[PDB]
């Protein structure tokens, strides 16, 4: 008779465990916010995670720009994720053949699969990209997001491409938990939709993204603003996005 | 139809492409080694032993369990001595400040040692635009992924045409394509073809379908005698090339 809450979706029979965990945290903390940690140093990453952890459901990392990466830094981040209750999403945009991405996900110096709840992939190589990641991620109970649409000028992720991304997700629903897209690309409530939003400040508003287009999670930049202003902004943004979610219910 | 040496002297040739084409002619090689190993020692041994047989060494730095930047500085010394380009097969796909930092910074410092990198076109020209801000001052080049070798690849039809257009629009930085066949008729662009072995034979790829450089991994890397294998592939690819002049 109506739209499903995040909590209701977390109980669906075919829900992915990582999706369910995420949905329950969103419901509990009343947050739709995925914070982008686009920083170059471990101190910046950990301090941002500590300060803004309470306001977010997810922290999006790029470990390959972290100048002083170590696995110990990642362990500290995981502790913050557990203490403040958010998932870690490594925005690596895996985009190679299956045999290569398997090693890039499990191996090298980053050991991404050992700490990242979620990673994402481009679907251009075909389903082998998902298959390779799944080989590593499934035994570790990880999830994956597929990039189905993009807001950038000249994006080729439209039409049949977007439909192909959705088909891939369905073919690998033991591992793929959702999409990064500008709007809903599937009616199946087990899939999460993450969508870019306007950055924090002291068509991309939470009201349009979450309220009108029905995305689940808004991806927000940290803003070029003070820490005091950032903390205040994060809470105002969280409330606005949450209210938008409630309005659609 | 045009020789590599002649293409090296074209007016609109990119300096990196010219450098590559001249060493290809000097060494009679159009072979790119896919150095798919997880240990720094294995990477350097392959580069030393097989450097003389190849025009290019293709790396995945993010698969090395024991990466350090000193490893890549030693790789540069081998590249300079044995005369080959270093191609980091990173398949960049982000845009803006992120892709710039992924190319220049973090632990890998890719732009400091890779002559060539590659980029996807799916996000639009933002990937190339970001990379170019870093790479152009450093006299680097880029390859665009126009087709892929994998089952279910979506890099077909209009996608492939978009890649070619993007290359033409960024010819100050883009020197060619990863593709299964010739996709541009402009001789200033190089074509590199993945998954070559023994349709994926050197003679088909280079001899009939018009690609320039074969990328070979397992056929050399897992061979009982790697140097013998490398020369075998080099000779096959080079003869395929001469066959079409």
């Amino acid at each position: 008779s109506m739209e499903l809450s995040f909590g209701a979706r977390a109980e669906l029979p075919r829900i992915h465990p990582v999706a369910s965990k995420l949905l329950r945290l969103m419901q509990k903390k009343e947050t739709n916010l995925c914070l982008s940690a686009d920083v170059s140093l471990a101190r910046e990453l950990l301090q941002l995670a500590d300060a803004l952890g309470p306001s977010i459901c997810m922290l999006k990392t790029h470990v390959d720009i972290l100048n002083d990466f170590t696995l110990d830094v990642m362990k500290e981040l995981i502790t913050l994720a557990k203490c403040h209750e958010f998932l870690i999403f490594e925005d690596r945009k895996f985009a190679d053949i299956g045999n290569t991405v398997k090693k890039q996900y499990e191996g090298g110096i980053f050991k991404i699969a050992s700490w990242a709840d979620l990673v994402n992939a481009h679907v251009v190589p075909g389903s082998g990209v998902v298959k390779g990641l799944q080989e590593v991620g499934l035994p570790l109970h990880r999830g994956c997001l597929l990039i189905a649409e993009m807001s950038s000028t000249g994006s080729l992720a439209t039409g049949d491409y977007t439909r192909a991304a959705v088909r891939m997700a369905e073919e690998h629903s033991e591992f793929v938990v959702g999409f990064i897209s500008g709007s809903r690309v599937s009616m199946k409530p087990e899939f999460l939709h993450l969508t870019p939003g306007v950055q924090l400040e002291a068509y991309n508003s939470p009201q349009e993204v979450i309220g009108k287009r029905g995305s689940d999670i808004i991806i927000v930049g940290r803003g070029i603003i003070s820490a005091a202003d950032r903390l205040e902004a994060a809470e105002m943004y969280r409330k606005a996005a949450w209210e938008a979610y409630l309005s659609r219910l």
